[PDB]
């Protein structure tokens, strides 16, 4: 059979991971992606071979092709997957979008930080970049806090901005971004690994993360503490070779503990959007 | 004649500068400094060198005595000089106290910043001080702002603290600190390059600074604004090679750019006291 996108997606939901889908299309490629079904479950390395391919045949092609479609995709078998997003560990196999594929082109920098965010927090993000002037999509993951204020900034600056979400296209979160995904969805990118009806699961936030890191070459960081979920894409980041820039804070609050441990650890301190793109 | 410390100040009096003086005392070594005035007006390298020894000869010396006499001192020829102060470029070849010389005898970290510092600023030096736990002899300058707040946090720890101003011991600068200046010269230990009833002039702030962080193996900084009289001091910390420690804050303010500015140069970013006394250098 030839693994078509459809196919990508049909493995996925047959009980195949991410890094078993990756095996296959790594053994697939001097063969033009056509293998045997029998050999899928082989080279997959999974547990039950008769248990994955018995999942793949109760498979109702009409009712999973309707499910595949709502939304549409492309995979790390494309021209259009980004060379940055390829190089990581675990790199996503299949991602979902609604938007201008053409903003992945684009040179991209990524935002992150709390979730509970400081109104200086949020000034802070905003200052950072609007002194970039437009020479990088703002690549964030649309939760309540910095992400937010990271989007709103690049929209009022007149640049261009990408979303990558722990749910369905269809589904939104946090609530109140209704509008805000919405409209990125229109004019710009929100990219996701999971397809129509997917729920904001607790673990799809750390995996979301590693494909808003993966896209960019550098992350900016604002309000990080000493075990948030901001630190861990940054270090994360920083084991995949990748830049981290770290917006100062007060040592009193402990709303920037994480950005100073960052800092202290090798990442650069930013205080404007220029001191940004002097790295880049 | 034989420089004594009563004829460095009377060399200072006659119109030698400093890096003038150091010149003759350095020459002065191998002759246990008995050299004749014509030889010290040479060796000094000043312009000119008969107006040096004309207002030499001017000086009532009666009177000089008893300006000179009014504060204890010790020169870059005495044993309690400190080494590391001695290691500077135009080290003070003399200085006047008031207090106790044995603080000079513990290892000693400088805290420089904002004449006109924020409450945060103040609280985020008095929290990394705090952290030192007494380890550390706080050297400052009694100016308002971040040096008052270094000062008063070394003594309610129950710490030591030594201030370097810049004018006479029996002058204070700001009027607002004569009480703690009063009290640090009580207690602990005043250092002053000036003489009685020196005024606070302009140049003898910066002159002042050098002496801070020259007394030092590591500045620490709090408020530091661009092109502001904290980084001087920093910047050229770094030069003698001493450790900078940058408290950092908002970025929002402009208060903070100087210690951002001093990280991304290399400086150390520090959060507490713990931080501090990580990476410094002590013996």
């Amino acid at each position: 059979m030839k693994i078509t996108n459809y196919e990508i997606y049909k493995l996925k939901k047959s009980g195949l991971t991410n890094q078993q889908i990756l095996k296959v299309l790594e053994y697939g490629e001097n063969v033009d992606q056509e293998l045997l079904l029998g050999d899928i479950a082989d080279i997959s390395g999974c547990r039950n071979p008769a248990v994955f391919m018995e999942r793949y045949f109760q498979i109702d092609d009409a009712h999973l092709s309707k499910e595949f479609q709502k939304f549409p995709s492309f995979s790390i078998l494309d021209d259009c997957y980004p060379w940055d997003l390829s190089e990581i560990y675990d790199a996503p196999v299949l991602l979902f979008y609604k938007g201008n594929l053409d903003l992945l082109k684009f040179p991209k920098v990524a935002v992150v930080g709390s979730r509970a965010c400081s109104k200086q927090g949020a000034k802070s993000v905003e200052k950072v970049i609007q002194g970039l002037e437009n020479e990088l999509v703002i690549v964030s993951g649309l939760a309540k806090g910095i992400d937010t204020a990271a989007h709103m900034a690049a929209l009022q600056n007149g640049g261009k901005t990408i979303a990558v979400i722990g749910t369905g296209l269809d589904v939104f979160y946090p609530k109140a971004n209704k509008r805000l995904q919405d409209y990125i969805g229109n004019d710009h990118l929100v990219l996701s690994e999971y397809g129509p009806g997917e729920q904001p699961l607790k673990f799809h936030f750390p995996a979301r993360n590693r494909i808003i890191a993966g896209l960019c070459r550098g992350v900016i960081v604002a309000e990080a503490k000493m075990r948030s979920g901001s630190l861990i894409t940054c270090e994360r980041a920083m084991e995949e070779g990748r830049d981290v820039f770290a917006i100062p804070g007060s040592i009193l609050d402990g709303l920037s503990d994480g950005c100073h441990h960052l800092i202290q650890e090798g990442a650069k301190l930013v205080t404007s959007g220029q001191d940004v793109l002097a790295e880049f």
